[PDB]
């Protein structure tokens, strides 16, 4: 078998990819559908190599293997995406930036947020048979506490706590 | 012949090393029939000693045939999971659970060790989820080397505030 490695953007969208094969160097489109998981299997018949004249060349078989995403990481039909932000933030709010799969998406946060914190928000992958519906968007966290505070800091910090 | 059976003990004995009575079982033919015989053996755990540790105690194993001489019994050290330590090679970890308050303003942890005595170890810097306060000698006994002990590691696990009002969280962007 013959991997073929694609995005999670062209696993949301949809792409047709041009795939370069030698069996004699020819290339191959191959459609990706939204939704598709890893594992997916395809095969192309008469782009395989031929055992004779008096024979057909065989089939071809992909396996679908996904990339790693930058800025996402999927779970079914689920998108996470971890956001680095000061403790400052956590305690007393901030608007989180967001560029999904294609887009800008501001989602402001009012509430504390903490370590385990899962921020739950129809902005995940698009799912089977489900017409412009898509999975949840998971918002994790990691809070960047302070290097070092003043005296005065923390005394601050104490009465406000 | 010979086969391993666990020897369950504490970070307690480990520590501090033990003498005791333990009692073993294994196959032997008595009046033509296979039987499971207890017998008492005597194990001295040395202190720092780790898990897979090894002890072969000669004859004292499965009996193949009647009256030809028993196999050996092998016991193999395994810690039994304690409450407040996990060991790390030569040191101990403990995980403390505290106010955000107190991790960003300091404070002052107990401790109490293995060997039963009661430390008070100040907190002066500020911790975070993943710091990892080394406090010096406060670990487990070297096998290799007496008198030596590895260290105790602090990790916290930090209770933040379930809510806020709107004039705390001003005098929070105040202070931070």
């Amino acid at each position: 078998e013959v991997p073929l490695l694609v995005t999670l953007e062209e696993l949301y969208l949809g792409k047709r990819k041009k795939i370069k094969v030698t069996r004699e160097e020819n290339i191959v489109e191959v459609e990706i559908k939204p939704g598709w998981k890893d594992g997916t299997k395809l095969t192309y018949s008469g782009e395989g190599d031929q055992e004779s004249p008096g024979t057909s060349p065989g089939d071809l078989v992909l396996i679908i293997q996904t990339k790693t995403h930058p800025r996402f990481t999927r779970d079914d039909c689920h998108l996470i995406m971890k956001v680095t932000i000061p403790l400052v933030r956590a305690l007393t709010g901030f608007t989180c930036p967001v560029t999904t799969l294609d887009r800008n998406l501001q989602i402001p946060i009012k509430e504390i947020v903490n370590p385990k914190t899962r921020k739950i928000v129809n902005e995940g992958m698009p799912i089977k048979n489900q017409p412009g519906q898509k999975g949840d968007l998971i918002l994790e966290f990691d809070i960047c506490f302070p290097k070092s505070l003043t005296p005065e800091q923390k005394k601050l910090i104490k009465e406000a706590l």
